[PDB]
RNA sequence: GCCUUCCCUCAACUCACGGCAUCCAGGAAUGAAGGAGGGUAGUUCGGGGGAGAACGUACUGGUGCGUCAGAGGUGAAA
């Protein structure tokens, strides 16, 4: 087929970012290069309304057309490395991470060394706000 | 305790005895304050100060390699 044909019937190992703020959350596709993908998925596409393109029901509605894509690329096997925010936003993910590993796991993809890989500085700039801060 | 005898006074000059040759005023000042100043030493002690050279990710932008439809953002939106 389309996917593997000279890995076929061996395990095959993507990598998955997963990127989860507040206001989308993000399924990318990765094969251990990171210089071809497959699919970018976003959770504004299966969940109309923009608070609930953040929300937990938006993840998982989105990993299963992960999984869908996956079976004909030849992966079966993924990695997975979950990202945060950037380094002058905060530290925190969304809602939408915790919802999108369980989806994954579920539809029969197997999940093996998961990683945190986020931006985290040394230092950098000015954050953004203001010395009294938001209000 | 003391005298004498005996061992018999070491740091390249040290100890004992003698010649006589020299040179030539000099030691008579209160003390050293849990008062001040200074010296020396531990390659002491420290986000102390100046200079010069590298290092770290992130933010932002650009470039290249891929993907494809929404993305930013909010209480909700725009």
């Amino acid at each position: 087929f389309y996917g593997s044909s000279a890995a076929k019937d061996e395990l095959v190992y993507g990598v998955v970012h997963i990127y989860a703020s507040f206001n989308d959350t993000f399924v990318h596709v990765t094969d251990m290069s990171g210089r071809e993908t497959f699919c970018k998925i976003t959770g504004g596409m299966k969940v109309k309304a923009d608070r609930d393109e953040s929300s937990p029901y938006a993840a998982m509605m989105a990993a299963q057309d992960v999984v869908a894509r996956c079976k004909e690329c030849g992966i079966n096997a993924l990695h997975v490395k979950m990202r945060a925010t950037g380094g002058v936003g905060t530290r925190s993910p969304g809602p939408g991470a915790q919802a999108a590993l369980r989806a994954l796991a579920r539809a029969g993809m197997k999940i093996g060394r998961i990683e945190d890989v986020t931006p985290i500085p040394t230092d950098s700039t000015r954050r953004k706000g203001s010395r009294r801060g938001r209000r």
